[PDB]
């Protein structure tokens, strides 16, 4: 749907671990550092599991769609204790938000 819907639901279910949106930080997932077009294996010392970075899958709409719907299927060894959002429109709105969040 919208950018707004994505940042607001991110700040509810995601900033809870990935505190990118204010004071860029990483409590139990990395800061989403400029993701759309970039690689994994990039957090400043946030010591996550080997297999994510090692799989190298490149972050974009497709790969973050397959990932945030189905993470441990899409890339093995992901420790993301959440596995899915709720509404497929929050899923849209996250793509709409994170498409912007590396430029706006
Ligand atoms: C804390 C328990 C988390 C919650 C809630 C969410 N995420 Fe997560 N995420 C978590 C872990 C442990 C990791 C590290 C890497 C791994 O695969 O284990 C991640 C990773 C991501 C990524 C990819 C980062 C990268 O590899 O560069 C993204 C894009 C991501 N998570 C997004 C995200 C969103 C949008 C969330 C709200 C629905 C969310 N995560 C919740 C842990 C946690």
């Amino acid at each position: 749907g919208d950018v707004e819907k994505g940042k607001k639901i991110f700040v509810q279910k995601c900033a809870q671990c990935h505190t990118v949106e204010k004071g860029g930080k990483h409590k139990t997932g990395p800061n989403l550092h400029g993701l759309f077009g970039r690689k994994t294996g990039q957090a400043p010392g946030f010591t996550y599991t080997d297999a994510n970075k090692n799989k190298g899958i490149t972050w974009k709409e497709e790969t973050l769609m397959e990932y945030l719907e189905n993470p441990k299927k899409y890339i093995p060894g992901t420790k993301m204790i959440f596995a899915g959002i709720k509404k497929k429109t929050e899923r849209e709105d996250l793509i709409a938000y994170l498409k912007k969040a590396t430029n706006e």
